[PDB]
């Protein structure tokens, strides 16, 4: 069951989709799982719904595992999912947050390049999606959305890391998150979650122009960032995604802050380097742990914050 699921260890494709059947059936009053589309290679796209009750209510929504490769993040993701649960209703000030905003849990938003890292690659950044007169495979997650599509910041060969497609939402694993939000219409906080680096930026990526709401969003980013340390003393870093690291064009949270999504962050987990993607298993819980607080930093406001 979820209480007797190791957390400390990575897990593949079908563990997680069990583990997800396994908290809707163990919460059926707090959690469901939502089917947003299929991907390139047919596997269902799941996100997890955390509701105490009402009808379209203001939302947080986190996606982790945009980049297949990044496994800390859909590990943190699988732990969130679990924390959530077992900290409704006990502990009073998440109570507090669930009583009046949803939450989405995206855990695998790229489930075939995922698969792909536990069958054949484990560095497999990209969708899988088969390009025309390219015998290269994938378009970049993180550089199809429609925001600055294809300026700088992203590539038109189809064997770069960073292929933006042929066009904007051309990835059905990006579509599938655009179709949910625009259907949603009540999203109020979007959280992406990548590693390495030990970063929280805010848009814009793709221009150096500041977002409208940059005071608001460096000042939230100071107090997340601050709770983040509170635990096991992780430097994180924080700007906007065009000064903390470089120029990318039709990235996630630039797409989502030009819709009005003013809670757009995305996170870089642990750690700085050392072992970059290959993180070991031993700091799953602890980068999950400390990421939590940062999280609930960014909820409390947004619960505040109409
Ligand atoms: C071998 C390697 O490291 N490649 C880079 C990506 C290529 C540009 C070289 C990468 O995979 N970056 C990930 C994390 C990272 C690694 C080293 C330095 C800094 C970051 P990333 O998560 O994929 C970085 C991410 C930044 C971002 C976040 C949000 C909006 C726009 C851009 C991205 O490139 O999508
Ligand atoms: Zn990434």
């Amino acid at each position: 069951s979820t209480d007797t699921f190791n957390y400390a260890t990575y897990h593949t494709l079908e563990e997680i989709y069990d583990f997800l059947d396994l908290l809707v059936a163990e919460n059926p009053h707090l959690v469901s799982k939502i089917q947003i589309g299929n991907t390139y290679e047919g596997r269902p796209i799941y996100v997890l719904k955390f509701s105490t009750g009402g009808s379209k209510r203001p939302a947080i929504w986190i996606d982790t595992g945009i980049h297949s490769r990044e496994w800390v993040t859909q590990a943190s993701g699988v732990w969130f999912a679990k924390k959530i649960t077992q900290d409704y209703g006990q502990d009073a000030a998440f109570t507090a947050i669930l009583d009046t905003l949803d939450i989405f849990l995206e855990i695998v938003t790229n489930p075939d390049g995922f698969a792909f890292t536990h069958s054949t690659n484990r560095m497999w950044r990209k969708t899988r999606s088969h390009t025309a007169g390219s015998l290269c495979i994938g378009v970049d997650p993180n550089r199809n959305w429609d925001a600055g599509f294809g300026l700088s910041g992203a590539s038109s060969n189809p064997c770069s890391e960073t292929y933006h497609g042929k066009f904007a939402n051309s990835e059905v694993e990006v579509k599938s998150i655009v179709d949910f939000v625009k259907d949603h219409g009540n999203i109020k906080a979007f959280i992406s979650i990548h590693s390495y680096s030990q970063l929280l930026m805010y848009p814009y990526g793709y221009k150096t122009e500041p977002v409208p709401d940059q005071d608001e969003l460096d000042q939230l980013s100071k107090a997340a960032v601050t709770a983040l340390a509170s635990l096991y003393g992780t430097k994180f870093n924080y700007g906007s995604i065009i000064k903390a690291i470089y120029q990318a064009s039709g990235s996630t949270i630039d797409w989502t802050y030009s819709q009005g999504i003013k809670y757009s962050f995305t996170f870089e987990l642990r750690d700085t380097g050392r072992y970059g993607f290959l993180l070991p298993a031993s700091q799953i819980i602890p980068t999950a742990k400390e990421t939590w607080l940062a999280l609930l930093t960014i909820m409390e406001h947004t619960l505040n914050h109409p």
